[PDB]
């Protein structure tokens, strides 16, 4: 049965079906042209005896056309698309996925030219920065497809041999980790939608450091006394949010990091594709109220956290997640109010473009807005998850960068030069007017 055509969003083949041939032959048909048997062995490349025991142009030998996939694209789309076995099975990503429709033309969410851009900017930052693995998640904020999702080390689908089983992992969506200082903005969320805080509320954080009993909460950067909620941002003062959450409580932060589907089911029939964990408590820890504020009490994917950003990005409300095309968008859920929503992406900006901010996130020809982290796993992820164009958003973009070796000091920020890069191509590719000229 001939498996039905993927392609990327616009058209592009990334799995074809190509005729292969069953020989086969009955155990009685052959055995009246023995004769013929080592003439057969000789053109099929099979040793005379082992063929022989084995049936143990030629009459009784007939062709059955069966059918084998390909993948024009082979490594680049190799996680989203997955492949199919021997017996022409769905046995990973959409193949599997999808298997009962294949087995019907299906478009992808994916535009094959954004994914070749993350696919080679992301190997470029793992080769500099001496990384072990990197992922790398393009969102339309509008629509919920998912427009490029690439993961490094990957494989060959077409050559499958010497694989190693680090390749084969679809890190976006199966490797957990803890976001860190990238889910600070949704605990901001909570604080402004509490009606007990505003971006001009200072917070005192000095000396960068908070005792909790036992326990020793610890800003990376050190160098800071009053911060205002954008400042805390700016700074990633664990510190600063720690404060900010004890006083509007645990679960209001929760609330807000469950509505945007952190440690929640994306909804995507993906094969393999982990949720992670948000912690809930009857009665809140200090020290787990904290660790959940500044991102280090939970554990979330690279594609959820997209997803958040996406929300955020969309005026607060959320689209559902889809790998396939999406022709007719669903209505989408509200999950922060769009007035918090709003103050949240301005303080966003400012985190990008600020005097002291994330300079190297900046994007040529557009505001954008965004968030580093570093998860530590000694070993860590470098983290940026942002959106843009920063006025009329677009595009949420995560950036994941496993144990980058080569970087020193500032280890933490080697994922926002890749956001800079990626998201200046995707916004050119796909049209965006600039929103940033002076």
């Amino acid at each position: 049965a001939h498996r039905g055509l993927i392609t990327d969003r616009n058209g592009e083949p990334l799995a074809v079906s190509t005729p292969v041939t069953t020989l086969w032959a009955n155990p009685k048909e052959l055995m009246t042209a023995k004769e013929r048997w080592p003439q057969l062995a000789a053109a099929l490349g099979q040793d005379t005896k082992l063929f022989a025991d084995r049936i143990e142009k030629v009459p009784g030998v007939y062709s059955i056309e069966e059918f084998r996939r390909f993948y024009p694209a082979g490594e680049v789309v190799a996680h989203a698309v997955g492949f199919t076995d021997v017996d022409d099975r769905g046995r990973e990503g959409i193949e599997l996925a999808f298997d009962e429709w294949l087995a019907k033309t299906l478009a992808l969410s994916i535009d094959l030219r954004l994914q070749y851009l993350a696919h080679r900017e992301l190997r470029n930052a793992l080769l500099e920065n001496g990384a072990k693995a990197g992922s790398l998640v393009i969102m339309d904020v509008k629509t919920g497809e998912i427009l490029a999702m690439t993961n490094q080390p990957t494989y060959n689908p077409n050559n499958r041999r010497n694989l190693q089983p680090a390749a084969m992992r679809n890190r976006a969506m199966i490797d957990v980790f803890e976001p860190g200082s990238t889910v600070k903005p949704f605990s901001m969320s909570a604080a402004l939608a509490s009606g007990r805080w505003k971006p001009s509320d200072i917070v005192d954080v000095y000396p960068g450091t908070l005792q909790i009993g036992r326990y020793t909460i610890r800003d990376v950067s050190r160098n800071s006394r009053q911060l205002d909620l954008t400042g805390i941002l700016i700074k990633s003062s664990n510190v600063g949010i720690s404060k900010i959450a004890f006083d509007i409580g645990a679960e209001s932060i929760y609330s807000v990091m469950q509505q945007v589907g952190l440690g929640q089911d994306t909804g995507l029939g993906f094969p393999g594709e982990r949720v992670g964990n948000l912690p809930n408590h009857r009665k809140w820890p200090k020290a787990e109220t904290a660790t959940l504020a500044y991102g280090y009490g939970l554990s979330v994917t690279a594609i959820q956290l997209a997803h958040a950003y996406a929300a955020l990005a969309n005026d607060g409300k959320s689209v559902p997640l889809s790998m396939t095309r999406v022709d007719r968008v669903p209505d989408g859920v509200q999950v922060i109010s769009p007035e918090v929503a709003s103050t949240v992406q301005g303080m966003l900006q400012q985190v990008v473009e600020a005097q002291g901010g994330v300079f190297r996130a900046q994007v040529p020809g557009y505001h954008a807005a965004g968030k580093s982290g570093t998860a530590r796993k000694n070993a860590y992820r470098s983290l940026f998850a942002g959106f843009a164009p920063a006025t009329d958003p677009r595009i949420a973009m995560v950036v994941v960068i496993d144990e980058p070796s080569k970087a020193g000091y500032f280890g933490g920020l080697v994922s926002a030069p890749v956001f800079s890069k990626v998201m200046a191509g995707a916004l050119r590719l796909m049209n965006v007017p600039p929103d940033n000229l002076p």
